[PDB]
Protein backbone atom coordinates (compact mmCIF):
# COMPACT_ATOMS: atom_id res chain seq x y z
CA UNK A 1 0.00 0.00 0.00
CA UNK A 2 2.29 2.77 1.27
CA UNK A 3 5.04 3.66 3.73
CA UNK A 4 3.99 4.98 6.88
CA UNK A 5 6.13 7.71 6.49
CA UNK A 6 5.80 9.35 10.42
CA UNK A 7 4.71 8.17 13.58
CA UNK A 8 1.56 7.94 14.38
CA UNK A 9 -0.90 7.28 17.65
CA UNK A 10 -1.40 3.60 18.22
CA UNK A 11 1.57 2.69 16.41
CA UNK A 12 4.41 0.48 18.17
CA UNK A 13 7.51 1.01 17.05
CA UNK A 14 10.95 -0.43 19.35
CA UNK A 15 12.94 1.80 21.32
CA UNK A 16 15.76 2.08 24.10
CA UNK A 17 13.92 2.79 27.67
CA UNK A 18 17.73 2.61 29.19
CA UNK A 19 18.48 4.20 31.58
CA UNK A 20 15.68 3.85 34.41
CA UNK A 21 15.10 3.08 38.46
CA UNK A 22 13.34 0.67 40.01
CA UNK A 23 9.83 -1.04 38.30
CA UNK A 24 10.50 1.35 35.78
CA UNK A 25 10.37 -0.83 32.53
CA UNK A 26 13.98 -1.03 30.77
CA UNK A 27 15.70 -1.88 27.66
CA UNK A 28 14.85 -1.96 24.39
CA UNK A 29 11.36 -3.09 23.70
CA UNK A 30 8.04 -2.48 21.33
CA UNK A 31 6.23 0.45 22.86
CA UNK A 32 2.72 1.75 22.11
CA UNK A 33 2.34 5.76 21.13
CA UNK A 34 -0.62 7.11 22.60
CA UNK A 35 -0.49 11.07 22.24
CA UNK A 36 -2.21 12.57 18.74
CA UNK A 37 -0.81 13.22 15.96
CA UNK A 38 -0.39 16.81 16.43
CA UNK A 39 1.50 16.56 19.33
CA UNK A 40 3.69 13.87 17.79
CA UNK A 41 4.28 16.09 14.48
CA UNK A 42 4.34 19.72 16.48
CA UNK A 43 7.03 18.20 19.72
CA UNK A 44 8.88 14.88 18.24
CA UNK A 45 8.04 13.42 21.79
CA UNK A 46 6.12 10.51 21.66
CA UNK A 47 3.99 9.39 24.64
CA UNK A 48 4.25 5.34 24.89
CA UNK A 49 3.17 2.77 27.03
CA UNK A 50 5.95 -0.07 27.41
CA UNK A 51 5.23 -3.87 26.11
CA UNK A 52 5.84 -6.73 28.72
CA UNK A 53 6.14 -10.71 27.96
CA UNK A 54 4.39 -11.58 30.80
CA UNK A 55 0.26 -11.94 30.47
CA UNK A 56 -1.92 -9.85 32.19
CA UNK A 57 -1.47 -9.86 36.09
CA UNK A 58 -2.54 -6.25 37.25
CA UNK A 59 -6.01 -4.78 36.53
CA UNK A 60 -3.99 -1.85 34.56
CA UNK A 61 -2.85 -4.36 32.03
CA UNK A 62 -4.14 -4.85 28.43
CA UNK A 63 -3.54 -7.36 26.72
CA UNK A 64 -1.75 -6.19 23.00
CA UNK A 65 -3.78 -6.79 19.40
CA UNK A 66 -2.02 -5.58 16.02
CA UNK A 67 -3.04 -5.25 12.55
CA UNK A 68 -0.26 -7.12 11.51
CA UNK A 69 0.22 -10.09 14.38
CA UNK A 70 3.87 -8.51 14.44
CA UNK A 71 4.67 -7.41 18.45
CA UNK A 72 2.70 -9.83 21.15
CA UNK A 73 2.59 -9.21 24.67
CA UNK A 74 0.87 -6.91 27.38
CA UNK A 75 0.33 -3.36 27.49
CA UNK A 76 1.42 -1.59 30.83
CA UNK A 77 -1.13 1.44 30.83
CA UNK A 78 0.36 2.40 34.48
CA UNK A 79 4.33 3.01 32.76
CA UNK A 80 3.43 6.03 30.38
CA UNK A 81 6.29 8.40 29.42
CA UNK A 82 7.27 10.99 27.13
CA UNK A 83 10.63 10.23 25.17
CA UNK A 84 12.72 12.64 22.54
CA UNK A 85 12.47 10.67 19.30
CA UNK A 86 15.34 12.99 18.03
CA UNK A 87 17.65 11.18 20.93
CA UNK A 88 16.33 7.71 20.65
CA UNK A 89 16.64 5.64 18.14
CA UNK A 90 13.60 3.96 16.97
CA UNK A 91 11.88 1.62 15.01
CA UNK A 92 8.31 1.25 13.85
CA UNK A 93 6.90 -2.36 13.70
CA UNK A 94 2.96 -2.43 13.88
CA UNK A 95 -0.58 -0.93 14.94
CA UNK A 96 -2.83 -1.40 17.75
CA UNK A 97 -6.46 -2.89 16.15
CA UNK A 98 -8.83 -0.18 15.79
CA UNK A 99 -10.91 -1.79 17.99
CA UNK A 100 -8.14 -1.57 21.26
CA UNK A 101 -8.16 2.35 20.46
CA UNK A 102 -10.57 4.13 22.83
CA UNK A 103 -10.38 0.96 26.02
CA UNK A 104 -6.86 2.52 26.03
CA UNK A 105 -7.82 6.08 26.27
CA UNK A 106 -10.18 5.47 28.37
CA UNK A 107 -8.07 3.40 30.95
CA UNK A 108 -5.74 6.38 30.72
CA UNK A 109 -8.18 8.85 32.04
CA UNK A 110 -9.67 6.69 34.32
CA UNK A 111 -5.66 7.37 36.15
CA UNK A 112 -6.20 10.81 36.09
CA UNK A 113 -9.84 12.40 37.32
CA UNK A 114 -9.29 13.25 40.76
CA UNK A 115 -10.61 10.19 43.18
CA UNK B 1 2.82 10.81 51.66
CA UNK B 2 1.63 12.15 48.02
CA UNK B 3 -0.98 13.26 46.61
CA UNK B 4 -2.90 14.47 43.24
CA UNK B 5 -1.39 17.93 42.40
CA UNK B 6 1.10 18.02 45.11
CA UNK B 7 4.84 19.38 43.53
CA UNK B 8 7.90 17.54 44.70
CA UNK B 9 11.78 17.99 44.27
CA UNK B 10 12.61 14.58 42.07
CA UNK B 11 15.33 13.91 40.53
CA UNK B 12 14.47 12.50 37.14
CA UNK B 13 18.59 11.54 35.77
CA UNK B 14 19.41 9.74 33.58
CA UNK B 15 17.53 11.04 30.23
CA UNK B 16 18.15 11.63 26.73
CA UNK B 17 17.98 14.65 24.35
CA UNK B 18 15.46 16.93 25.32
CA UNK B 19 13.97 15.15 27.95
CA UNK B 20 13.70 17.38 31.57
CA UNK B 21 16.78 15.85 33.61
CA UNK B 22 18.64 17.13 36.95
CA UNK B 23 16.56 17.55 40.10
CA UNK B 24 13.48 20.06 39.47
CA UNK B 25 10.29 20.86 40.71
CA UNK B 26 7.57 17.97 39.40
CA UNK B 27 3.60 18.51 39.24
CA UNK B 28 1.96 15.02 40.76
CA UNK B 29 -1.17 14.42 37.98
CA UNK B 30 -2.00 10.70 38.71
CA UNK B 31 -4.87 10.66 41.00
CA UNK B 32 -5.10 8.76 44.54
CA UNK B 33 -6.36 5.47 43.54
CA UNK B 34 -3.52 5.32 40.83
CA UNK B 35 -0.94 6.46 43.51
CA UNK B 36 -1.71 4.36 46.57
CA UNK B 37 -2.44 1.40 43.88
CA UNK B 38 0.88 0.96 42.07
CA UNK B 39 3.51 3.24 44.00
CA UNK B 40 4.08 5.18 40.61
CA UNK B 41 3.73 8.97 40.21
CA UNK B 42 2.35 10.77 37.14
CA UNK B 43 4.66 14.09 37.00
CA UNK B 44 4.95 16.98 34.51
CA UNK B 45 7.96 18.05 35.09
CA UNK B 46 8.63 22.40 35.93
CA UNK B 47 11.41 24.47 34.41
CA UNK B 48 12.67 28.03 35.06
CA UNK B 49 13.47 28.87 31.48
CA UNK B 50 10.31 30.60 30.79
CA UNK B 51 7.36 29.75 28.58
CA UNK B 52 8.38 29.03 25.11
CA UNK B 53 6.18 26.79 23.68
CA UNK B 54 2.16 26.83 23.39
CA UNK B 55 2.37 23.34 25.34
CA UNK B 56 3.64 25.28 28.42
CA UNK B 57 1.40 26.16 31.25
CA UNK B 58 2.84 29.03 33.90
CA UNK B 59 2.91 27.33 37.60
CA UNK B 60 0.94 28.99 40.11
CA UNK B 61 1.08 27.34 43.52
CA UNK B 62 -0.60 27.24 46.98
CA UNK B 63 2.47 28.02 49.13
CA UNK B 64 4.20 30.36 46.37
CA UNK B 65 7.39 28.29 46.98
CA UNK B 66 7.66 26.92 43.68
CA UNK B 67 7.79 28.92 40.74
CA UNK B 68 8.24 28.31 36.99
CA UNK B 69 6.29 26.87 33.81
CA UNK B 70 5.07 23.76 33.62
CA UNK B 71 5.95 21.38 30.28
CA UNK B 72 3.16 19.45 29.91
CA UNK B 73 4.27 17.15 26.67
CA UNK B 74 6.86 15.50 29.29
CA UNK B 75 4.70 13.52 31.30
CA UNK B 76 6.84 10.78 33.27
CA UNK B 77 5.46 7.85 35.57
CA UNK B 78 8.59 7.82 38.05
CA UNK B 79 8.97 4.96 40.53
CA UNK B 80 9.48 6.71 44.18
CA UNK B 81 10.46 4.37 45.94
CA UNK B 82 13.69 3.95 43.48
CA UNK B 83 14.22 7.98 43.31
CA UNK B 84 14.77 10.56 45.92
CA UNK B 85 11.74 13.13 46.55
CA UNK B 86 10.60 15.39 48.70
CA UNK B 87 7.49 17.74 49.36
CA UNK B 88 7.79 21.41 48.67
CA UNK B 89 4.25 23.12 47.49
CA UNK B 90 0.73 22.37 45.88
CA UNK B 91 -0.97 23.64 42.43
CA UNK B 92 -3.42 26.26 43.21
CA UNK B 93 -7.03 25.07 42.89
CA UNK B 94 -8.32 27.22 40.00
CA UNK B 95 -5.61 25.30 37.64
CA UNK B 96 -6.18 22.35 38.45
CA UNK B 97 -8.95 21.07 36.18
CA UNK B 98 -6.92 22.96 33.12
CA UNK B 99 -3.97 21.04 33.55
CA UNK B 100 -6.25 17.84 33.70
CA UNK B 101 -7.69 19.18 30.33
CA UNK B 102 -4.34 20.01 28.85
CA UNK B 103 -3.43 16.36 29.12
CA UNK B 104 -6.53 14.93 28.11
CA UNK B 105 -6.15 16.94 25.22
CA UNK B 106 -3.09 14.93 24.40
CA UNK B 107 -4.94 11.66 23.90
CA UNK B 108 -7.74 12.71 21.84
CA UNK B 109 -7.15 11.65 18.09
CA UNK B 110 -6.25 14.79 15.66
CA UNK B 111 -7.18 12.22 12.36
Amino acid sequence: RGSHMNIKQFDILYIDLNPTRGREKHNVRPCLVINNQMSIDGTNFVWVLPITTRGLRYPTDIQLKTKKGLVSGVIDTVQIRALDLKARQYNYKDELQDNLKNDILKAIKTYLKPT
